[PDB]
Formats: structure tokens, sequence, C-alpha cells
């Protein structure tokens, strides 16, 4: 089972992601802040991270940079629909993809699989 | 002005893409089949290609493989909403991203900009 780390401060969003991902058959662990995420990354070595761009402490942008100093597993940012820059910025700083909130399940699961499979 | 090659055989889709992209300030060129695309690529050297996965001649998958022999500019696949495999497959064979039809303008422009800016 592919291991996914869901990093989100809003429990209902983190929980609906964890629900859909476990259902599809992933092993899912949840972090609710920045530093806890970087810790969990070293212990679990997730296959993919879903990272809120708007974490309140250490930003998703800083989580991403700090993770990338050591690890290259796929990172997908979670962003609002209404901010172009939030979608764009993660791809400049080392994330692989983004999914917008609210997301369809359909799109979440495609994006996670496609990023798990991505070429070379 | 960034140069976009739109590769799609459905004139209405190709036209609405050209309309929105021009409006946003891109230079847009349109190919309606596989072989014409590959030619236009060497000829134009687009900064990004938007490629229908379902072209009737050479597939979007074969087009993307042919192009990737020589070029590594971003390629975004255009796919239906209802097929997970069509979204996943492009990313395995050398494409960078996918956008689903019908796409919002919002999402199309954000994807194109994010892929144009993408790190390393």
């Amino acid at each position: 089972d592919k291991k996914i780390l869901v990093v989100d401060d809003e429990k209902p969003i983190a929980d609906i992601l964890e629900f859909n991902l476990r259902k599809e058959g992933y092993e899912v662990h949840c972090a609710h802040d920045g530093n806890e995420a970087v810790e969990m990354v070293e212990e679990l070595q997730p296959d993919l991270i879903l990272l809120d761009i708007m974490l309140p402490n250490k930003d998703g942008v800083e989580v991403c940079r700090e993770v990338r100093k050591k690890y290259d597993m796929p990172i997908i940012m979670l962003t609002a629909k209404d901010s172009e820059i939030d979608k764009v910025i993660g791809l400049e700083i080392g994330a692989d993809d983004y999914v917008t909130k609210p997301f369809s399940t359909r799109e979440l699961l495609a994006r996670v699989k496609a990023n798990l499979r991505r070429q070379l």
C-alpha cells in the first residue's frame, strides 16, 4: 500500500481526504501543522504528500522547501479555487501538482495516482 | 509572448482554447492532427503544448512520445472528466499535466501558467 501524508490544519478537510484515500486503499497518516509534518516525513517516508498551502504556522510553501532539502517524493498542494498565484507558486518551489478545494473525489484520486506514477 | 501549440481535432474546443489563451496574452498556434503537430513543433518550438489525448490519427500518447524524443517543453494533455486512465497515462509517458474537458477558463489559465513556470 502506497503511503500518503495528509498535512492540513482543518480537521474536516484532513478527515474527508483521509476517508477517501483509505477507501481507495492507501495507507494515510495526518499532520495538522508544519513541524509535525517534517517530523512525520522522516519517520514514515510517505510515497506522496498532500499539503495545505495555507498552514498557519510554517506555510505549505516552507514545508515544501524544507522537505525538498532531503526528499523528492511527489508533493501535491491543496489550494483554494479562487487564487491563481496559490496554484502556480507551489510548482515553482518544488511541489509537483495542486488540487483545489472543494475537490471532487474523482479529481483527488486521479491526481494522487497520476503523481504516484509520474515518468522517471 | 509565450507560444502555445493547441493540438485538437474538434474545431470548437480548439477554438475556445485559442480564444481564451490569446485573450490572456499568449501567442497561439493550432494543429488539428498528429503529424501536423509534430511538424509545427520543430517549426514553431512552442513554449507549451496542449494536446488532445484522443486525436484520430496519431494518438495524443504517440504525439507526446514523438515530441519527447527531441523536446522537453511542457505538454498538457486534454482528457475527458470521466476517465481516470486518460488522466494518469499522459504523466507516465512524458506529459507534465492534464486538464479535463469541459475545463473552466480559470483552471486552464492556471495550469498553463503553472506549467510554464515550473521549477528546474
